[PDB]
């Protein structure tokens, strides 16, 4: 409707894959080469469905910063056949606050889901399903169970994923540059 999600929409279309673990269907956003991003309660195995095919997980790193506290966010690199579009170049460098984001989901149950979110605070510790949690977002929308993993975006920024709520606010953990250097 307007170039917030004229962004997130360039994002979707490009970067995302629909992952299946045995804890559910969620959006993937892939970042580079064959390397994506997924909420670490969806506990990545040894194999994982990529819009329905069987695929090898190669590697998966659940991330935590250097105070050994969770930051639920989980790399994945696929046995996959294909690249992403390499989109490192629009993660922020910094933890910071934001305006006017969009959050997008792509699943069987949510396809083709944008949600003008509004502002995104540096929200920081959160106890997320009871796991003490750094570096979070915050969003004043009522995200219901399904976002989780969904790319929050600005123009121009790939700022988080989707990762919790509690009926009246949405949480995402933030992407970092630093996260994906090679
Ligand atoms: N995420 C939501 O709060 C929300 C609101 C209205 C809806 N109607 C169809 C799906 C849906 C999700
Ligand atoms: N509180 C929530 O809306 C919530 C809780 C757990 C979840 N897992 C993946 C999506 C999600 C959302």
């Amino acid at each position: 409707m307007g170039p917030g999600f004229d962004f997130a929409q360039a994002i979707m279309k490009k970067n995302t894959v629909i992952a299946r673990t045995e804890k559910g269907e969620f959006t993937m956003l892939g970042v580079y080469d064959r390397v994506a991003v997924i909420p670490t309660h969806a506990s990545v195995g040894e194999i994982i469905y990529i819009n329905d095919v069987e695929t090898r997980v190669l590697d998966a790193c659940a991330l935590r910063d250097l105070t050994d506290t969770n930051l639920e966010i989980t790399i994945v690199k696929l046995d996959r056949n294909q690249k992403f579009r390499d989109i490192r170049h629009f993660l922020p460098r910094c933890e910071d606050d934001y305006n006017d984001a969009v959050l997008s989901v792509h699943t069987s149950k949510f396809p083709n889901m944008y949600i003008p979110v509004g502002q995104v605070t540096n929200y920081g510790f959160l106890n997320l399903g009871g796991t003490p949690t750094h570096r979070i977002l915050m969003y004043n929308f009522p995200t219901r169970a399904g976002q989780c993993g969904g790319v929050v975006t600005t123009t121009g920024k790939v700022i988080g994923i989707h990762v919790g709520g509690n009926g009246a606010q949405g949480f995402a953990a933030m992407l970092l540059h630093s996260y994906f250097t090679d």
